[PDB]
């Protein structure tokens, strides 16, 4: 409806009241400009004033803050001498805000200033009074303007012109939650502290209003001016995905935190709880997130539909070379994208069964893989996936068409016939660190191309020369196998089965080179970023140990002497060696072994001690055993 | 009245918009062709966005899913450059979905789409990317349209003509539903898991809103637009029959699986839940689903009434040759029966006082006996079950005409004087392998009589020598004799005690053939069905084993030592024997042989432990019996 | 609105019944005169009936009284001889009191008469029967007086005359209250009676309607007429910050009291309970109270706006010789400041990383403080932050622009720019206090000045000589480095770890000669404040340590009996501790000696018992623990 949401028809609807129209919105220029600045305050004002709100709040994503939001509230109605309080809101008010960097946000003129509740929420941009970037949508708006500089140097190189078009990433946002009865919820510290279960037996070994819930949230997006394509269910029990369809990446993500959080409040409101933790319950599917990115025009023009770029352009060769530019992007930065995803929660994800093992290998598709193989030997020609027919041997039962492109579910990085489904990025971690190491890439690659062309050579020459070498990282098969990240290491693809090592893989030479030659860091603010992912992986590792502790004190080992489970002197020992492994945790001083315990500890000595609870709670009566169970948790 | 069916009536009023109507829903060519399918897309997207709906999904059965039906979630409501939600539902929406074979859903013409909630739900059948069939939708599909040809051949060959008319088997479904209190169904973790009781006393030893619920399913139906005929409760507790009448089973297959969820649903809704397994309880009467199965044309001629066939062609022979067919059949293929309802709750079930046992011997009832058996000597006349009077001995009280067939309850596929009612089947279980083979083993025989026809043979000696081939499978007297399953072995006839061997027959060399020579299955196809068969029953097994060993460790041990009901080292035991046999079971590869020990398993060390938890029960009190007990799920 | 405030428009729509107007209110000299008492008696009268009051009471705040505010209820209607319930309030019940000064209440013409329930307050003046400052108020309007008559001295010494303006404080209150459930509140019985959690286990370690609550609060301020301009949460769980804007300081600390009082009933009648203390839970951010403190005239002239003293006086030399006025007063009686907040609560907010350390050094910011050192060489400009460019790297980001002052947080009175953010006031102590020593020594400090100027000396020599006198306390860097305090104190810096020294500083002689000095108390008036407050002191902390004896003799020692934690013995000896400990500060006669061993008592022995119950929470069942744990009073 965008009714809670200043953009589009709605924003024009206050913006005709002072001449101006929601394209003076839509390109952000007016936040440079001071009288449209000033006008366009006005007009979010009254939109607020009538909506039913009156305080205005700056928006801004801290630096790993996976949940979520930080905001800044201020009141926009003052008082006279006479005392009244008269609304009066200002462009400077609207534009600049107040906020610590820590050991002056700005809005964000790309991302719709939408509202909630009697508070206007307005995104803004996140700094440090240096004027580095301490959060991550700066970090994003330096990365699509490479992007888009870089994509359209190498179009121009290549005699095709955009004009005034602006090329962003165009991104949809799977994002899968976890309800729980926030009666179990309130049971279970690790989700009140950290949001995923740390210990719990699973019934049956592991080996497999709520519809007014998503209901309200559906109506809710309505009447944000959110478009919620579709909400369903998921293969886990009450695991439930929310899939709005693309959009730019700026304002995409800032969507995606959004909706993380107007869904855990509307849990909270229907008695339940929304974990928006990665693996929130050991032993189900993972709650991915998947990011489904594309090199999208404002024109609506998509670099991964290639029938679309020969319509618009008259030139087949740009859907080829772009590809290998990605695939060579993956081949060159694959860590990086581990790097990306590396999150707390993310970290139970890889290397199961829902989610693909950690070799980041792109996956092209058979058809496309066999095309880009031709190209690079030489032989370039127009890359069609035609529908085969398909018979149920059944006259009664319609023939179908179907792609010939068998699609794979096993890659971190598929492209799903129009765009590259990046399945990896997890649900509780913002993607605003993935969309800027992905666009990053993009541009470097784009970049390099354009280079070439520039220098005379052919885009032929370019294409073949790329694909012979950043072709190892293309794969097609099952990657689900545990014979394939052998495999692909002797091919030589990015593969870090680490979080820890996946961040620490920032600040290397060839990522921080890249950094600073897109500009999307300095080494001091990739330095930073690296030791604040890293900060915050050993935070939430050492709060599920602590969390862990306070469990065996408090309700394993009680549970354990009421039911008389034999000797809980285990539990202790437990307890201490946990207590142990945080000590060298806050003993060490290198971020990256800090790390590295911490996962060692969390892979390996919770994980035992979480099968010694688990062996506990199946011989514990249920009254007994004070955590919920995961019965009651999944099954309502 | 049809208002969530859109079929018929109601699915005219939004056809006569673009100047169609039901007719063209009712043949399933629109699937072909394409304006009428964008067309039937307009009508349907109209007929959801005024029910109250916003997303389709097209919908499917998967392999051995019992429970039930899986389905994949769509928005039919896009959102142009303004980004408003506008409903627009294409034809390709219509007919073509997404989801996984695993280790291109398409339509059911022949199944009405119908609504629940606020998500139109659109049948269709479900096969992998190389084309197998990995549903029981396409299965059906073939056999239908085999036993189509099939008959359509034979009554040519006669000189018969049935024009356009489309042949298909006519059943109606008797699902048996037990019904328990919501707050038990709970304290029950097997029925949570795995839908009938592993365990639990009945009281009294065992040899012996609620009426809102069912009248909430009336109105449902009603408004779902399923003509659910009759209602009503059975000989166990709470255990109510829902009997639609006969139709399509293509459709009635569909309608059978979304009359069980909407129960499942309904009774949740009433704090209640639908126990669908087959014996959901030990020591009462098992919950079977009848299928009532009959050879029916398009214009509403039966096979099963020789009246009707008399009148409509004319010529008499017709009704005893198929009859003899069918026959044949059973005694060619009913081991293929057997694996039919091999299903996990159904092996429960088999050899009780309440189902016929494990011998699929047909009734064809006495006098219809005789006169096959005179076909069968040279004798030809015309079958007819007089009406025998039957007076009460009293002038006030009237005399009444019965039919002379003293009407059978212990044969598993009794001719229940104008059909087959082919009680073995189970009422978790779909019946649409029991409809797949049932036509399959039609269409076999129907394939041999027109081509004995074809080849100049008589009908009548092709009626003589099926007779005299396959009538020891024929059998009359009460099925329930302990002294009858030798005798059926001595006669020849397929008996089957065990439902892993059951499932297990389905890949002989004579159902193989069977299966490529009706074009129902390939040799992969029905490989692959039998695995998955037999991978369902061993998981059910392996479930029902680990939630005993949940019971015994959570429940029964910590309520023997309470109690104080003696050393429970017993049941630890128990314990210890489970989990070997579930190691055994996870430890060998022969699915057969998995099976076979899963069988044994269930019906002899898990029925042992039973009894112990039983007898360990029947000397403990009610509070500290954690577990519900059978007087609280069945007399509430 | 100013329903329940005669203030402004609504007291003049009342006063005009009378021929009179809110002027007449506003300025106070109403009380002087006797027809115009008489007159807004009966205004207030009206105002009140229909209104819906009956009862009007005299408000006061009595010394040291931090939780918080006394009043004395009469009945403005009588009865006369037939005995019926008229109203009739004359100027003598409005004006005069009645309450006991103990070991004649006067009405505050500056503080709002305001209205609750159905009773009026009228916020009023408490001393003893010889004339003794008995209360907050009294001091405050003194200190504000001289603050008056200096600043205006001062200013017409350097040929600048403000006609009938006057002078005062004008200060905004970021009052910070927890909120907890008020079922966990009547679980901790330190709550009740301290307010603050003497114990507690905070889960994970430590190092790091509820909507309807503070709607309901900004409506009733809005029907009460509070300019309540935000409200917003904190960093702390439930941590809400309400921040009226600035006033004159006089109206303000009623206003800041009144808001405490109705933000108590509101919390309570909404289940809930708000918590003032100044470090309500251990381990979490301090509950600190900002005093932004401002030298304001009547009409709107900010003496630390340089720009608006330039505009309206048009000499540039006032604001830095005034500020160094306030360094120097700051180096003069840091001590002072350390004295009023010296309170039992914010003795646990001194030191952390919240709050500022007990190092008593303002923060003038960079530029201000070269520009103060330039004019101490001899070279006075004007002072003037200009905004630097401040870029995110991305041109969709704007550039916006940011004053060259790198703002800190980590200083007790820093220069925020446009007023001084004293943060060291707690917020269960009123900042009544606060305001006096700053008034006062403001009042010095003009004095000395206006004496200087008086005398012919240059204004700038001055600057020089105040300015090289007192530029030790000026402080910049970061003031939570622990190698900070040491510095300060080799600096010079007034810094007292000590809240008992901290109030026993307050009778020294420099202290008492400013006190007389400018007339604020006298030698007993002031002895008698300091007693009070280290009564205060001692007797909340005594009270803490009875509380504490209550929690392990009631429910530590039986939780830990019942859940069989060890010997318990270790708590008995501690309860032994600190009943001898309440022994000797009984037994004791010197004020500050009890205050002394009252305050090592709560940060040694209590801390340690608290450390020890920790430890035995740590390891005890939820429902042994009868004490609400920090878990359930924090998440919520």
């Amino acid at each position: 409806f965008g009714s809670a949401c200043f953009k589009g028809a709605v924003a024009d609807k206050y913006l005709s009241k002072y001449g101006e129209s929601s394209t003076l919105l839509a390109n952000g220029k007016w936040t440079k400009d001071m009288a449209k600045a000033d006008i366009v305050a006005k007009a979010v004002l009254d939109w607020a004033v009538e909506n039913g709100a009156s305080v205005y709040c700056h928006w801004f994503q801290p630096m790993g803050s996976s949940g979520n939001s930080g905001q800044v509230h201020q009141s926009m109605f003052n008082f006279a001498e006479d005392g009244t309080p008269y609304y009066s809101f200002t462009g400077e008010q609207l534009l600049q805000g107040e906020t610590d960097g820590s050991s002056y946000l700005s809005i964000d003129p790309y991302s719709p200033i939408f509202l909630r509740e009697d508070t206007v929420f307005i995104p803004a941009a996140f700094v440090s009074y240096n004027g580095d970037a301490l959060d991550e949508k700066t970090p994003l708006h330096r990365a699509t303007d490479a992007l888009d500089k870089q994509t359209k140097r190498m179009l121009k190189a290549m005699k095709y012109d955009v004009g005034s078009a602006s090329v962003y990433a165009n991104i949809g946002l799977e994002q899968e939650i976890f309800l729980t009865p926030r009666h179990a919820f309130y049971r279970r510290p690790d989700l009140q502290f950290t949001g995923r279960t740390i210990t719990g037996k699973f019934p049956a070994r592991g080996q497999e209003g709520a519809f007014e819930c998503m209901r309200q949230i559906q109506q809710e997006c309505f009447k944000m001016g959110i478009p919620l394509k579709t909400r369903h269910r998921e293969v886990a029990p009450n695991q439930y995905e929310f899939a709005p369809m693309f959009g730019n990446a700026i304002s995409q993500v800032d969507q995606n935190l959004m909706i993380m959080q107007v869904i855990e409040e509307v849990a909270s409101e229907h008695g339940l709880a929304a974990l928006l933790q990665e693996k929130p319950f050991a032993g189900v599917n993972g709650s991915g997130k998947h990011n489904n990115w594309s090199i999208g025009t404002s024109d609506g023009l998509n670099l991964m539909n290639p029938k679309q770029v020969n319509a618009k352009t008259g030139n087949p060769e740009i859907f080829p070379l772009v590809m290998a530019a990605m695939v060579s992007a993956v081949d060159k930065h694959g860590d990086l994208m581990r790097a990306a995803i590396a999150s707390p929660g993310n970290d139970f994800r890889l290397g199961a069964m829902e989610a693909p093992p950690a070799v980041m290998s792109t996956y092209l598709g058979p058809s496309l893989t066999e095309f880009l193989n031709t190209v690079k030997n030489g032989s370039l020609g127009e890359y069609a996936p035609k529908k085969k027919p398909l018979e149920f041997g059944s006259d009664t039962l319609p023939s179908i068409e179907v792609p010939a492109e068998d699609r794979n579910r096993t890659s971190p990085f598929p492209y799903g016939g129009n765009r590259f489904e990046f399945r990896a990025a997890g649900s509780s971690q913002n993607v605003s660190l993935v969309n800027t190491v992905l666009n990053t890439i993009a541009a470097e690659a784009f970049k390099i191309v354009a280079d070439r062309l520039e220098a005379g050579e052919k885009p032929l020459a370019i294409a073949q020369d790329l694909l012979k070498t950043h072709d190892k990282c293309i794969f097609n098969g099952n990657g689900y196998d545990p014979a394939w990240p052998d495999e692909a290491v002797k091919r030589g693809i990015w593969r870090i089965d680490a979080g820890c090592d996946a961040i620490n893989e920032l600040d290397s030479a060839k990522n921080v080179t890249l950094f600073e030659g897109m500009g999307i860091f300095t080494a001091r603010e990739i330095q930073a970023r690296k030791s604040v992912l890293l900060g915050h992986y050993v935070g939430s590792v050492e709060m599920e140990a602590l969390t862990m502790i306070d469990m065996i004190n408090q309700h394993v080992i009680p549970s354990v002497k009421k039911a008389d489970l034999g000797n809980p002197s285990k539990l202790v020992d437990a307890v201490k060696t946990i207590k142990g492994a945080v000590a060298q945790i806050h003993g060490t001083e290198d971020e990256h072994k800090a790390a590295t315990l911490a996962r060692t500890l969390r892979l390996t000595t919770m994980v035992a001690i979480r099968e010694i609870i688990d062996e506990f709670e199946s011989r514990c009566p249920p009254e007994d055993w004070t955590l919920a169970t995961y019965s009651e948790l999944l099954f309502f």
